Parts: structure tokens; sequence; C-alpha cells
């Protein structure tokens, strides 16, 4: 599963060194996306651009919302988190492409779900590895993250004509 | 100067393609100032804190807010902007370095003066160049943020106890 | 016609027993009403999910501020409203059938325009039973309930391409 | 217990198929239970309804909203949520009877009090279920819920002149 | 009736005469009904006092509504407004008591009552003289204000314990 | 009268044939008025100007308030209104004239309500033909409108020193 | 002087017992100076009507506040406030006239700048009497009634063209 | 008198120092009264609960911001205002009793009544001694305190079917 | 280009005449893109509706806002605005066609585009002349005014599947 | 630890006994920690003052949300909170000194840590109790108090130039 | 010319030197023009003042709002702001007179317009010299500020029955 | 004492002219208040700045609200207030001196101290006037005036590190 790659990957190399990990793999998936993000608002072009553009700052926002909880959770519990672009971009099991206007619609739609779809596999690990490690506080902020992205995924999925298929 | 330096690098290599340089010079830049600033948010500690924290996210808002419009008039006038996290590293004069809560307080408003003087420089480059061209909307959106980062490089400076010194 | 069907089955079986009959039918209409456009908000799938599915929520709390006021009107009047799910179902002249995903918007929306058509003639009764027993106010209250209906009926039709055809 | 009982029920006839038969459950009750506080709503007399008529809105907000957020997570994962009042009606375990104005004020404070100990212990049957199926997600959303129940429990017990007796 | 004996007073002494004199009645009598609802906000005493004592503004501040809209719907049609207290006590058919501490809530609650069954009973002369005459806008205006005492009769009951009784 | 000559007019040349007319006659008549108070608004010199020119606003964003209420009206019933600013000046049987600095406030106060003057009875024969026509929505519309637009009247009269005069 | 007159009148028929006496004339000249005040809002004609109309709203605001402050102060220190419309005409020491559209604009300046002075000088009085009887509380609340009475004065005064001349 | 007994045992044992004293008191009594409100808040059974709930923190928050208000006058002046909840309780004279679920709402009534009663003459003897001591800011504090507080007299009285009895 | 010929024209037939011209012209032709825009709003049929006509009310809000400023810009600088619906069709160069509802979505799209491109080529010929005639204020308005037609252009273009192309 | 000694203390003298016990522990503990929090918002001085200051009523305001929420929680349970100032100060494990101002703002920011660090610690007693009395509500809001006592730990330690160091 | 004039004085005793000149000439004029705009808001007497008075504050607000910019500009850019009464007083080339009643309506707007063409041909002094050294957001800062007194001679000329007569 | 000199000098050269000199004093002094404020604002550098500077604008709103209040206080009383920033400067007890950015935050934080020393003084004296002539409004402005700058000498003092020492 991409669950159980994602958990090797995380504690491949303290009471919470895990959880620290997890939290700062977050730290850069979750920067890399905003990106991701921030590419389909400028460069989709097609009919339902009106509310897809306005709808990808709605995302974004939420992204960033996470980031800085995210982080700050880091902080607050030993860590030290990613904090360069460089660093963002190198950690990230998250790919990007350079824009291009000939995109379609519908690719941007399938690419946010793929995206949505790797972190809610990312917070299921962080709930594992939370629940290992007694860090109750940290699996609450990956519960709630884990449901809003998993909700994302049932209304951008429906966009698509398709069922959530989680 | 600084200003001669970004012109020659940003024309390096349409009756408006400096113009779209330059904003894509900008893009960059202040994807990299944003994160600059986070780094900032996150790593600092000393005295102060309580009132320096939460004013890196009036910086960083209105850095994010310069981005979308900058990127969007490049959109706007034949262009396409960078949109990735190593475009952004790559291209960007700006460089990074790994957080660390060791850096003083001191340190940090000297390394946020440096960007806005960075910024501040690049902006008269478009000022310059938009000039030429004769893009009188640029030009505006230039003037403007220029003006911010001239009245932040005050503020910040007079944190520090010194005059804005432009 | 619609209208003179719906008048016969209301008045089938006081000065204003006809007026109470077709605002107690209005509260069972309405009550089914509102599930049919709740089945619209989960069930939807498609190309404009992003846009129809909040539009549905708009919907659904117009229906029920409706429903609020039909009811109190009946109370208010001397008359004892529906208010059991089982009185709803079985009293409305709107069928309801279990929510299938593999529904298509335009057959969503072709329903929508069926239930507001349905509402738009009960109300016409509405309007001739007060207009009969002499009741100003609920004959206001109908009025602005049609129009509202015919407003929705308007903007639904033009949604699917098509004009209102009331 | 009512906890047994309600589990054997859910369960009776993939591998989080329990989750998504308590979530339709409460699907089902939910809707059920707002029909209850809105006949509450309408048809209570005596000393108190200045204050009572308006505390019942708060309160079917409430289970209106836990009704959307309930569905939405069901198709979220994966299922197909109750979505006609045939459906609500006959799946509830919840009983409505005919609204009668006789009713005292002490009568319908004792119903509410029925409808939010059974609304409790469903949550705790979901709770139970989501643990054993391992649904971070839906467990936290059965536990808010049961929360909010037992406040409700507590204030209008101690209208009633009683303690919580959960 | 109580219609038939206001009709017979309000027309017992131009084109829109009977409707200039039922406005002026209605001047004098919202007037009145409005000093009487500003002695139960403050001669009040007994349970219930804490939601009844607000109550009483909410129904002041209608009463004041009413009172602007009609005498300015009076001058505007070419009446002349009542405009002194002596004449809003001489001409209104609601009669004052000297306010005392030793009434009772369930008294204040009947004398409100009494209050709005004699508005309702006034705009239905409204309602009659103003289809005499022909005057669209003015009867809009007391099927409004005929239905908002209606309602008010409803609740004022229902905390009474009994059934609005129009 | 005015009414007389609206009317013959209007009906000169379906069930709601003659409602589609009036309802298109005050769509070009609203469109001429709000040009003619915009022309108050830029030409008034005199004392009196800094509150009648924002007070001309209010009554620009009402009278286009009415405009776009009437227009979707027309849609609404199967009519289709005029859309271009040659249809509106056309068929208005408002005369404007170009603009003057020399005009005084009281010319324009006069001309103000001369244009109110005539919607009130533009209304009118709304009323006549909705009630014709059995169109209780559409007759609701121009109540509402004329009731506005006769309050509007004793206002703009009494800024003048005058009566109503309806 | 009309002190002098005011405070042998007022205590011309308890420890408290002159403070209960000018608090109770208070609530009778209060409601006669409102309805003078709506007088003015609804007979003016004359130049300046669009900006005096909307400010007798604000004066009739500020005296029901002063109504309901200074008889609520009259219950909780004992008194029983005047509040029928007979006993405030009675009791209160300002006339009133019969409405006429045919006073000025200067005419109803001129009544309510006496109704001020009258006002102003029974506040005196008030604190003459709260002062000699050792009410802070109640001498607190008249100086608040003056000084805003007095600021009335030299705003309506002004518009007048004079000195407050108080 | 209650009055004098305060008196005494405060200036029992600087120009001010009697002020301090009559502050600091206030700063002790005031966070005893907001407990005491807090129980009531917590423990109260009965009909009422739900209007009487929600009433106590009004009461609450305002009895804090009179804390708030008095400590840091107290400051201000040159003192040292209690900062411990033992420092509360021993020099308050108010006492607190275990909370009961068992107390009625009349018995909870009648205690917040016996509080406000003592806080009114506490604020009494701060009358008297900032008088002595020509203290005019603290005087007037004072003075808003006793005033607030017999107006909540009046109202909890009220609600027991009492006068106020100052 | 569409530039010079709309230079020509402005020019054809005092030190700022040039600028007072350009200025009127847009005054022309500000009215009549309200107008087609609202036409828009109105006769619209197909999938999109229901976003694509509230966003016809923002353009339009935009652009009677333009209005407003240029009209009162040009009064300022001394002169004469168009201010009548005959003097708007006749004077602007954008040209209407009767409302039908047979026209597409990408038909109404593209006009769209078509009236923006011609605003923004205007707005260049007014950043010519008021450079030319050294008037910095309209200069800047002009700009303000053209960048926003050029986003509003990208927006629309977007939505059409299309580049900007300016 | 200081977690093993706190649980031995709640735990030293039903089927949620071990529960009530820590949430009574809190409702002490929250209120001696609101006491220590304005002590340092009245005695602060020193360089800060103006932002420390309003920071404790921020701190104050969460404690004050904490106390309702866990007071209500255990009265919900069936439970029986403490409710005097003298039960708080006896049975909670902080200890309060007399305020002087002498104390330095380093000396404040080090009590705040360490009222925090205990909190932390006495949640995490919490979190093992409800969970071994399978009570997920109280478990739940022991995790929330405790993420949110860690973030301030983190906060103010930053202020004082330090790490964490949970 | 006053243009000339003022730019002969304000340049008549580094790279910026006359932009930071005209700057500090501006500070001084928007000092003593905020003194003379409060002179009309309090010595005014006549038929308008109601809205007159307010308005004054409106302009006062903006002055001010001006002289934050334009000063905290200076800093920015390496100057020094005039911050004396006397500064200001002595280096304006507005005249200030001792304030008297007995001024006329007419005469306090003839001044106001005199301060606003003072002011706008300060800063077309400003545009001049902005553009002379080369600093285009001191240029953007004076035309911003030009354009707003131009707008505002506009409106207070046609409040004096005048043209605006730049 | 400071506070027999100032009494002394405004004495020095009607029932109320010894209350109308301390005001035109007041007047005076809070315009240069206000000035030095300003100064603060601008020409403050050093740690500290980022929460000092938009603490100035707090000074400067409450400082102007005052004047305000003063000033037309002194109008309704008879007065006349200066109104030039020469009578400010001359009239003022307090000095201005050049602005320098060398000051020390040390050193403009003296300085605010001595100002609301200065102010806090002349209050006294106001009270003294007010009290000696009954001028029971105006005693209460300069009461409210007076406690208002000890709490910021309090805070201020504070800020510095000392106690409030007045
Ligand atoms: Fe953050
Ligand atoms: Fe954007
Ligand atoms: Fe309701
Ligand atoms: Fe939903
Ligand atoms: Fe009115
Ligand atoms: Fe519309
Ligand atoms: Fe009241
Ligand atoms: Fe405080
Ligand atoms: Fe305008
Ligand atoms: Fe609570
Ligand atoms: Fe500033
Ligand atoms: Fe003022
Ligand atoms: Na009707
Ligand atoms: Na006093
Ligand atoms: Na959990
Ligand atoms: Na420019």
């Amino acid at each position: 599963t991409l669950v159980e790659n994602i958990y090797a990957s995380v504690t491949h190399n303290s009471k919470n060194e895990k959880t620290k990990a997890v939290l700062n793999q977050a730290v850069a998936d979750l920067s890399v996306a905003a990106s991701i993000v921030h590419q389909v608002h400028w460069y989709m072009r097609g009919p339902g651009f009106l509310y897809l553009h306005p709808k990808m700052d709605e995302l974004l926002d939420s992204l960033n919302a996470n980031l800085d909880e995210v982080s700050e959770r880091l902080i607050t519990i030993g860590g030290a988190p990613y904090s360069t672009l460089a660093e963002f971009s190198k950690h990230s099991k998250l790919d990007e492409a350079k824009g291009t206007y000939d995109k379609t619609v519908a690719q941007h739609l399938a690419r946010l779900v793929e995206v949505y779809l790797y972190l809610s596999s990312l917070y299921q690990v962080g709930l594992d590895i939370t629940d290992e490690e007694g860090d109750a506080g940290t699996n609450d902020l990956f519960t709630a993250a884990k449901t809003e992205a998993e909700k994302t995924i049932w209304m951008l999925q429906a966009e698509r004509g398709q069922g959530p298929a989680l």
C-alpha cells in the first residue's frame, strides 16, 4: 500500500522521533501541495474557470492553515520544521511539473485528487505513528486533516462525475 | 549598483519581453521572500517574540498578495509565471539557509531588511523596464510594491534602532 | 389542469376550512420538497457540482423558511399542522425515490423544475381558496411563495438551457 | 442495555460495513429527531413558551447540522445515505405521534430528553463500531455528537428540575 | 361584531376619506397600544420577568414602526395624522389604567392579548375600507399589520397556555 | 387622466399579453428615470448639494433595483424585456434633455417629482392590468413600487415646501 | 427663574420623596417632548427637510432612551412612574398644539430649542434635589441628560444662525 | 446600618488611605461575588433554568469588568490589590457555601439579591470615603457601580415577584 | 490599429480639450457597455447560468463605478458629461442588438470579450491624451481602468478556454 | 514524574469516579491558574508591559473558557464541581503568593511557564484516566486543553529566548 | 502662477532634496489646513449647519490621513518632518485668523475652497519635483492627493452654486 | 504645587468665566499634547517601535476626542475656543522641541509621562473651578479626562518599569 511505503520512508533513518519525522514530511508535502494548487489557479483554461479559480484559493488557504498548524506542532514537541523552498521540494513525495496552459480542466481535477489522496495516506501514517508513540494531540491534528482531505476528495471526485473511491 | 545588476540579469536572454521577464523574476523572488519570512515566524526566540511573531504573518500575507497580483499580471500580458517550488528556488536572486533556533532577533530583523532592500531594487528595475516598454499598468504595480517595501524598511529599521537608509 | 386537480383533492373531505386544508397540504409538500432537494445535494455527480451543491442549500433554506411560515400561519388561524415524517410522506402529492448516484445533473435539474412547478400550482390553489374565504394574510403568503417559486423556475430552466414555460 | 440492542440491530444484516450501517442509522434517527423537535416548536402551549419556542430552533439547527455532516461522511467513505422521508421514518428507531396541543410543557421536555438519550446511545454504538473498524475520522464525529447530546441532556434535565442521569 | 362597531365609528362623520379616517384611528390606537406595552415593561413583577421584560421592548419597537409607517402613509395620501398625546388618548378606542405593581403576570398577558385582538379587528376594518376605496398600497399595509398582530396573538396565547382563538 | 392615456398606449398593439406589455413599458421608463436622476446627481449646483447629491444615489439604487425585479418578472412570465439604450429611449414615455449646469435646485426637484408622479400612474395601470389578467405576483410588484413612489413624492414635495398632491 | 418655578411645582405636594417627584416629572416631560419631536418629523415642509426629517428620529431615539432610564431609575429607588398618555399630558409642563403643515422650518426649530431649554432647566432642578437628598446615582443621570440637552441646544441654535444662549 | 459597619471595618487599621482600603475591599468582594454567581450558573435546577443560566453569565461578565476596573484604579492611585484566591476569601465580607443541586431557584435568586444589596452598601461606603478624601475619579467609579447594582436588584427582585426594597 | 482610430475620432472636432473629449467618450461607452452586460444577465440560457448570471452583476457594478468616477472627473476638470440615454447611444462606438434568448453562452462570452477589448483600447487612447496634456490624475484613472479591463479579459478568455490575447 | 504524582493524588480517596476526580482537580487548578495570570496582568512592570499586559487577558479568557467547559462536563457526567474560592485554593496543586510590584518580567514569564507545564501534566493524567474508564468525550476535552497548553508553553518560552522543553 | 511661486519658495534654500522639501511643505500646510477646517466645524452658524458640521469631520479625517502618509513618506526617503505646532504655523503658506461666530456659511465655504485650491497647486509642484528627481512613489502620493483635492473643490463649489473653476 | 500655579495662571485676567478659561486652556494644551504624541509616533527608533508606534495612534485618537469634546463644551456654555495653531502654541503651558531621531525610547516615554502628569493637574484645576462655579456637566468632563489620564500614566510608567507616582 501507499501507507506502508510512506511509513517505511518516513521512519527510514527520543521518545517521539517517528512523530517528529512524519510531521516534518507533512511540512514538505503541504508546501508542495499548495504550490500545485496555485499552479491550477493560474494556468487553468476552460468552461468552469470562473468557479474553479476561486475554489483553488479556498483549497490553498486550507492547505496553508494546515502547514502553519503542522509546523508549529512540530516546533512545540521539540522538532525543527523544514523552512526553505529547496527543503520542501527535496523532501516532499509529491512531484511538480512546469506550468502549461494546455492542460485541460479534467487534467487539473485529476491531479488535485491525486494530491489529496496522497495527503490522506500520509495522515493515516501520522495516525499510526502517533498511536504508537502516545501523542494524542498530534493524533487529533492528523485525524482532522485526514477527515478534511477525504471530504475534499468526495467533492472534487463529484465534480469529475465520479465517487470518492477512497 | 544592485539595480544595474538585476537589470542585466533579467534582460540577459515581442514588444513586452523585458516586462514579462522582470515580472517572472518577481514571482520567484516573492515566493522565496515569503518562505524566508515564514522561517522567522517559526524559528524566532527572544524578547519581543509575542509581537514580532504575528508581525511576520502580516508581512507574509502582504507578500503573498503581491505574488498573486504579479503572477496574474504576467498571465494577463501574455506570459507564463513560474509555478513550482524548484523554479522559484532556482531563479530567485534571494538565498535561503536551513532554519536554526540559535539565530538572534537582531539577526532575523537584519535579514528581513536585506530581503525588502532587494525587493525595492527589483521593483526599481521593474519601473525602468515598464517605462521603456510603455506598460503603464505594470508600472503602477511596481510603484505600489516599491512604496510598500520602502515603508516596511523604515519600520523594520526603526525596530532595529536605525534610519531607513534606502 | 393540475390546479383543478389539487383544488378537488384539497377540498375533498368553519369559515376557513378550505384555507386550513390548503395550508396543511403545503406543510406536507414543502417537507417532501425539502427532502428531494437534500437528495440532490447529496447524490449529485458531474461537472457543475461545485456550484450546484451549495445552490441546493440555498433552495433548502428557502423551502424550510416557507415551511415554518406556512405551519405557523395554520396554527395562528386555528388549524393543526402535520408534524411527523409519516404524515408528510402520506399526504404530500410529491413522490420520492431511493437515492442513486447514477442520476445525471440534467435529471436532477429536471426533477427540481417539476417540484417547483407543482408548488407554484399548489400556491395558485391557495390564492383561489384564500380569495374565496376572505383571508388576505394567507393570500399574501401564497402570493409571495408563488412569486419566489416562479423565479426559481426561470433560473433553473435557464441552467437547463430552456425558457421558464410556466 | 439500549447500546447492546442498537448494536445488534445496526449490524444485523467490505472493511467498513458496520461503520456505514451505523452512520445510515444516524441519518434516519437525526431526521426523525428533527421532526420531533419541530413538533414541540409548533404545538407547545404553557408558561415558558416564549423562551422554549426559540430554544427548539437552536436544537433543530444543531440536529440538521449533524445530519448534513453524518450523511456526507457516509457518502465520503463509500456509502449511500437514506434520502427520502419514508426511508427515515421506516428505519429510525424513534417513534413519532400525531401532534396535539394538549401535551404539557413537562411532557415535551420529557420527550426531548428521551430523544437525546437515545441519540447518545446510538453515538456510543458508533464509537464502538468505528474503534472496531479503525475509522478515526468517523470516531471523532460520533464523539463530538455524543458530547453535544450529553450537554443537551444536562440542560434540558435542569429545566425539568432534575440531574442529567446519563 | 367589533369590526362592525369600529367601521361605524371610523366612518361616522374626497375619494379616500374613509381610508384617511381609518389610518388616523390607527395612529391614535398604536400610540396608546405602545403606552400600554411600556406599562407592562415597567410594572411587571413575577417569575418570567427576565424574558417577558425584554419581549415588551420587541413589541414596543414593532408598534412604533407600525405607527411611523401608518402616519406617513396618511400624510402621503393627503391626510393629517394625530400628533399630540391628548389627541391619541381622546381618539383611541383603547383605555389605559394607572400603573400598579400588584397586577399579575397573567393579567398583563391577558391585557396584551386584548390589545392585539383589538388592533387585528381595526386592521380588518382597514382592509374593508381600502378595498372599497381602491387603495392597494394602504390595503397591503393593513394586511401586513394584521398578519403580524395575529402571529403575536398566537405566541402570547401560547405563553398563557391557550390557543390563538382569533 | 394620465392613467387612461398610459393604459391606451400600453395596450394599443396570450392570457397575459397586457401584463407583459405594461412590465416592458416599466423596463423602458425605469431606465430613463435612472438616467434623469443621474443627470441631477452630476449637474446640480446650489445650496443643499452636499445632501441632495448623495440622496440622488439612494434614488438611483432604488430605481435600478425596481428595474432588475421588473425585467426578471417579465422574463419569468414568458416575456422579453427591452435591453438596449435605444429601446429604452424610444419606448419610454419620459423625455430627457441635454444636461446643463444652469438648472436650479428647485428645477431639479420639480423634474424628480414629475418623474415619480409619472411612475406612480404607470404602476396604477399595472395594478388595473394585473387585476384584469389575474396575475397576483405582478400585482404585488406594482403595489410595492407604487407605494415607494408615493412615499418618494411626499418627501421630495416636502423638500420643495409643498404637500404630496397625489 | 424657570428653575425656581419647576422646583416649587415639583415639591409642592420618605428620605427620597423630592427625587422621586422630579424623576416622575421627567417621565411626563420626556414623553411629551418625544411627541413634539415626532410632530416635527411628520409635519415639516421646506428646504432642509431631507436632513432635518431624519435628525428628528435621532432626537426621538435619544429622548426615548432618556425616558426608559429615568422611569426605571424611579422604579429602582421605590417610586411609581407615570405610564399612561393621559398622565403624561396632564402632568407635563410642556404644551402641545394640533399639527399643521403651515408651520415653517424656522418655527419648528424654535419650538425644539424651547423644549430642550425647558428640559435643561428641569434637569438642573433634578441636580439640586438629588444633591439635597444625597442620591449620587440619580444626580449623575440628570448631569448626563443636562449635558446632552445643552449640546443639542448649541447645535439646533447653530442651525438657526444663533449662539446657544443657555 | 450595614453601611456604618462596612465603614468601621474598612477604616479599622497617606492622603488616600481610606480610598485605597475601600477599593481593596471591593477587589475581594467582587471576586467572591463572581464565584457565588458562577455557583448558581452551575448548580441551578428548576423551571426557568434555560434563561436564568445565561443570565448568570451576563452578571458574571459585569462583575469581572468591575473587578478589573476597581483593581486597576487601586494600582493607579498607588495601592496594591489583593491578587490570590486566599486573600479574596479571607478579606471578603461575603460568605460562600459548598455547592448543592438541591437549592431551589427561589433560594438562588434570594442569595443573588443579598449579594447585590451588600455590594450596593459597600459602594455607598466608597462614595462617602472618596467624598471625604477628595477623589472624584474613584467617586464616579463607585457611583456607576452602585447604580448598576441597584438596577440589578430591581430586576432580580421583579423575577422573585417583589419590589426593589433598597 | 483600433487605438489610432479611436484617437482620430475622439480628437476630430482650452489646454485640456482632448482629455475632456476622451472622458466624455468613456461616459458614453461605459453606459452602453453596462447595458450590454445587463442584456447578458437577463437573456442568457445554458449550463453555467447559475454562476455566470451573478458574475454579470459584478461586472455591471464595476462598470457603473467607472462611469461615476469618469463622469465626475470630467465635471471636475471643467467639462460636461453626456447624461441622456440618447447621447450615450449616439456617441458610443459600441453597438447594441435586440435581446434574444437564442444566443448561446459562448456567444455572450465572446461579446463581453469584444466589449472589454474595446474599452482597453479606449483607455490606452486616454493614457496617450492625458500624457500629452499633462493631466496626471486622469492618467491614473485610465491606467486603473485599463488594468481592470485587461484582468477581466484574461478571466473571461479563460472561461472560453482561451488565452488573454491582448 | 509529575504525572505519576498527580495520578496518585487524584485517585487517592461508580464506573467514572476517577474521571470525575480529575475533572474536579482541573476545576480547582484552572481557577488558581486564572488568579495567577490576573496577578501578572496587574502587578507587572518593565519593558514589554504594553503587549504582555493584554496578552494576559487572552490567557485569562482561555483559562476561564476551559474552566466553564471542564466544570459543566463534570456536572454532565454526574459529578459536583468545586464552586467556592476556598475549595479552589485548598484543592489546587498550584500555590499562590502575595502580589508584589518588584517581580521582574522574566520572573512573571517563568511562573506562567510553570503553571502551563503543570496544567499539561494534569491533562495527561486526564487522558490516562479517561482512556482507562472509556470516556471518549472527556478524553477529547483533555486532549484539546493539553494541545492548547503545549502551544502556550512554546510561545511563552520563545518570549523568554528558550525552546518549549516539554 | 501660484505653482511657480510655490516651486521657487520650496526650492529656495542629495539626489532627492527638492522632493524632501516639498513633502515637508505639505506637512506644514496639511496641519494648518486641518486647523482651518476644525475652526469651521466649531464656529459655523447658519442654515445647513447640521450637514456641514459633520462634513467638516470627513474633510478633517482625510487631511489628517494625508498628513500621516506625507510625513511618513518623508521619513522613509531620509527626511525629517516638521513635528511642532510652531514649525507648522511658521512654514505653512496658509494663514489663519482668530475664530469668530459672525463669519457666514458662505464665507466658510469660500475659505475652504481657497485652502483646497492652494493644496492642489502645492501638489502640482510636488508632481513636477518628483518627476524631475525620479521618485515614482512620491509622485503617486501627490497625484492621489491632487485628485482628491480637485474632487473636493468640485463638491464645495457646487454647494456654493459655482463650477469647479480649477 | 503645579495645581496652584495652573489655577493662578488660568484665572489671572459672567458667572462661568473661570470655567470658560480652564476649558480654553485645555483646548490649547490638548492640541499641543497631540502634536507631541505625533512627534513620538514619527521620530521613535529602537526595540519596541512596532508596538509603541501604533500605541501612539491610540493616544492621539483619545487626545483629539478630548479636544473636540472640550472645545464644543466651551462653545455650548457661551465661550470661544482657540482655533489656530498659533493660539494653541502661544497659550499652552506645554513646550515643544524640534524632532530628532536620536531621542531614545526611554526619553520618549518620559516625555509622554510628563505630558499626562501635566494634563492630570490641569484637569484637577478644572474640577476645583467647576465645583466653585456650579457647572456639574463640565465637572464630569474633567473627571473622566483626569481618570483616563491617570490610567495612561499607570500604563506608561509600567512600560518604563516604574509605579504610577501620581
Ligand atoms: Fe503561525
Ligand atoms: Fe489569484
Ligand atoms: Fe418557527
Ligand atoms: Fe451539505
Ligand atoms: Fe418616519
Ligand atoms: Fe438580476
Ligand atoms: Fe427598559
Ligand atoms: Fe485589565
Ligand atoms: Fe457620484
Ligand atoms: Fe457555562
Ligand atoms: Fe502613522
Ligand atoms: Fe466635533
Ligand atoms: Na391583494
Ligand atoms: Na459628582
Ligand atoms: Na481518540
Ligand atoms: Na505615472
